């Protein structure tokens, strides 16, 4: 066991759990657990049905899905989600990963569960001196 | 091992990307042909380049600083995630495009060899199993 | 590598530090109080500047809570902050925030407030 993504208990789809589109992608695409609904101009927490665990020195980032802004009016409102090794499990919601999308349109955005939302890059990062 | 080069359509090799200085992350692509954008539009914005790289590597594409607060563009997917098998691909043979939106009220034009993304690569790591 | 206050700025508490042992950023904070106009950007001065090595770079990222909490957003998505930034002839590398405010009413930013996160990474380099 070194790094990856487990359903939280709140879910028991083995759908949600993430994969890579092809064998050199560098992206696991996380899905949308449950329906979820974006008012116009609103910013919703969209829950992803996942946690994920890593090594020590290594972060977990979520970028935008290429086809969310031009083809379905949304975007990750914060650009970047950084989950970071210790929010795993933790006691608040077990380190259910949320992507927090905005709808840029007029019109009431509707994700149904199971539709790609974001893609999730494991990567080391580094320590500061001290 | 790993860089770019000019798709079959582009001619131009000061479409090349380079480093502005020798320490900088950042590989500056650039725009093709000239791409017009309308105001509060997205538009695909061609690069003329296709990237190649290892097996566990990746290219990142991020705005340059001066798009949003000197052009009135942003990047608006905010980061473009290009994989290694996008090279080469049969449909479009891996040509970068940058997504861009005019956040402004005019329309907005990119010349032909303006620089409009920097591309860094990097090491991914994979899952168990 | 690290980060070090500019000659501009002494207060010790803006040198950035990561809020938990295995979190992967490092919480900048506002350097002073800056006022942000409703839709516009604005340069947040962060007080510091960063070394690091060959081949390492810092990438500066929204935190979570400025958009919906704050209604604010790195309006670049991600700072990308080279190696040798740090004390250019400039501005000896003083590392600022662009930030937006996408709402309707003027949004202050008090000194010592955190404004984003950075990471150190390494990158790789093109043949040749």
């Amino acid at each position: 066991k070194t790094r990856g993504f487990e359903l939280i208990t709140d879910y028991t789809d083995e759908n949600l759990l993430p994969k890579r589109e092809t064998a050199h992608a560098a992206g696991y695409d996380l899905k949308v657990a449950e329906r979820t609904e974006i008012s116009a101009g609103a910013i919703v927490l969209v829950p992803t049905g996942v946690k994920a665990y890593m090594q020590v020195g290594e972060v977990l980032y979520l970028f935008d899905r290429s086809s969310n802004p031009r083809k379905k009016g949304l975007v990750l409102i914060n650009s970047v989600g950084v989950i970071d090794g210790d929010y795993y499990n933790n006691p608040n919601n077990e380190g259910h990963i949320f992507a927090q999308m905005k709808n840029m349109t007029d019109q009431t955005v509707v994700l149904e569960a199971g539709e790609r939302v974001v893609q999730g890059v494991f990567m080391p990062f580094l320590l500061i001196d001290g």
